[PDB]
């Protein structure tokens, strides 16, 4: 009697352009110097 | 009797321009310095 | 009883244009200088 | 009674252009100069 | 009463252009410099 | 009572064109100077 | 005029014993079923 | 003026014995059946 | 003016005794019967 | 100005002693079936 | 003005002994059946 | 301006005794049946 669908999940939907930074989607520890 | 669908998770729905800092969806433990 | 399917994972749907930085979709440990 | 199908996951689904800088799907430990 | 099937994982699923960085689809340890 | 069929597993499925830099889809280790 | 030290992040201080289910860490989704 | 050190992450400090389940650290996406 | 050591990070510190079942430090995607 | 030294990334400091099941330090994609 | 040393990444630091199951240190695809 | 030196991997620092399954340093594809 179970049932699990269609679950979604995004980071960055849209467009990214002329990044001259640090983007990160998941991160887990480490420094990041922008 | 049990169901689950159609959940959705997003961080950035729409455009990421120009970025010159720092830009992140999730982070655990970690400095940023931006 | 049970079932799962048509889960969907993603980081960057969209475009990544001109990029001249540091663009990580998942990062555990590590340093980052943008 | 377990059924599992039609998972999905993706880093970078649209196109990558003109890139000039680092592009990591998923990276562990590890330096990065941008 | 297990079955698993149709399971996806993709690192960049678009057209890769003109590239003139480090595009890494998976990276554990190594340094980079772009 | 089990059975595994029909996963998948691309790094670049698109196109790769005009690469002037360093394109990989598996490192460990080692160090890559773009 | 910037400095940090001695952070620390734990999840599981202490013993783990006899586990017959799933301890996790920390999960992005993606389902459990204990 | 920028220092950062002795930073520590940890997941399981302790001992981990007579495991019947499934432990994970970290977790992206994906299924688990305990 | 940037500097940064001593880092460190952990997934099992102590010891893993008479395991049978699965302990995975980090999974991405991927599916676990336990 | 930029200097990193004394990373240290572990997945297990501590013994494996008398595994009957799937112990991975790092997965992506796979299925395990302990 | 860049230097990175000393890093250090280790996937089993201590021993290994009587294994009678599957000790992986990084996979990618790929199906274990323990 | 750039100088890399003494990064360090190892998959497994200490012995290995009396091995009945399967050991693999990394893995790529591929199916184990331990
Ligand atoms: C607030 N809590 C917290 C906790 C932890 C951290 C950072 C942890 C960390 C761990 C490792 C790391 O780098 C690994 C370098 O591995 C390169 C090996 O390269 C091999 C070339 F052959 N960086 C950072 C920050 C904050
Ligand atoms: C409430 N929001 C939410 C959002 C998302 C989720 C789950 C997302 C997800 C994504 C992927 C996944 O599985 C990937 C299987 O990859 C195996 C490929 O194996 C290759 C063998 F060759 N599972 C779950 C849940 C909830």
């Amino acid at each position: 009697g179970y049932e699990v669908h269609h679950q979604k999940l995004v980071f960055f939907a849209e467009d990214v352009g002329s990044n001259k930074g640090a983007i990160i989607g998941l991160m887990v520890g480490g420094v990041v110097i922008a």
